[PDB]
């Protein structure tokens, strides 16, 4: 009749949003989900990110952060948080990096 709620799809609540960065600072993406038994990996491009000493992912319960440190021009671009558990209506959700330009007199 009506699916069960636990199988019922996941969705970012939070929905990460654009985010302006300093070149010397650092990034982060934060997202919120309706589970906390999901599994959350972070897209830059075709390319997934990974740690690397560039990379901090922190989970926290139903929160995930990933951090970038040192943002170039360059590293502008979407950046994407998925969460997949075994089938139950996946979710995808984009923000935009942007470079914040130096200050000056």
């Amino acid at each position: 009749g009506i699916d069960p709620f636990t199988a019922e799809p996941i969705q970012f609540t939070k929905r990460i949003q654009n985010i302006v960065v300093s070149e010397h600072q650092s990034a982060t993406f934060e997202c919120e989900v309706s589970f906390d038994d999901a599994i959350v990996t972070w897209y830059k491009g075709p390319t997934e990110l990974t740690e690397s000493q560039k990379y901090n992912f922190r989970n926290d319960g139903r929160c995930h952060y990933m951090t970038i440190h040192n943002v170039t021009p360059d590293d502008e671009g979407v950046y994407s948080v998925i969460a997949r558990l075994e089938p139950r209506g996946e979710a995808r959700s984009t923000a935009e990096l942007k470079g914040e330009l130096r200050s000056g007199c």
